[PDB]
């Protein structure tokens, strides 16, 4: 049995719910929140600056701190640093950004690394301003992730739409 209420059932493993992970993250304090970073963990907007302003920027100076010593991630890749406030750890996982044009193939991988992580709180990879398409996002979630993930999903509209189309 685990906290996370509310969420509706997709699979075994994968449930999905709308709400603002941040407000989520606050209520449960998971063991593990993924950020929806980017390999240089520069959080200005999206998920990643929603989470790092409810840390009041702590996050982003762990980050930089991480970056100084290790240089950045690769795309699909990951690294774990604190959760500060919201979680334990948070697992700042790097999805591809079509807007950038990076190989939409390498969501599988991002995804793989929820798998190193029993339970986690998480949004939807490469969504939003990453320019995937939340659908095939899903998609690829259920097909990859065998540990429990809880989804959040902001956008109203978005979940109804996922549910609705979920096969
Ligand atoms: N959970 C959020 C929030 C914000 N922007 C977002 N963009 C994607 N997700 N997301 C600001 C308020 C919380």
């Amino acid at each position: 049995v685990n906290s996370f209420s509310g969420y509706l059932k997709l699979t075994d493993n994968v449930y999905i719910k709308n709400a603002d992970i941040v407000e989520e993250a606050k209520k449960v304090k998971p063991t593990v929140v993924v950020n929806a970073a980017n390999v240089y963990l520069k959080h200005g907007g999206g998920v990643a600056g929603a989470l790092n302003k409810a840390t009041n920027n702590a996050m982003q100076v762990e980050s930089d701190d991480y970056i100084a010593t290790n240089g950045p991630l690769k795309v699909g890749g990951s690294c774990v640093l604190s959760g500060h406030n919201l979680a334990k750890h948070c697992l700042h996982v790097v999805g591809p950004n079509v807007n950038k044009g990076e190989d939409i193939q390498l969501l599988k991988s991002a995804y793989e690394n929820f798998n190193q992580h029993e339970v986690l709180l998480a949004p939807l990879l490469s969504a939003g301003i990453f320019g995937a398409d939340p659908i095939h996002s899903l998609r690829v979630c259920v097909d990859t992730v065998r540990t429990n993930v809880y989804l959040a999903v902001f956008d109203k509209n978005l979940y109804d739409k996922l549910v609705s189309s979920f096969l």
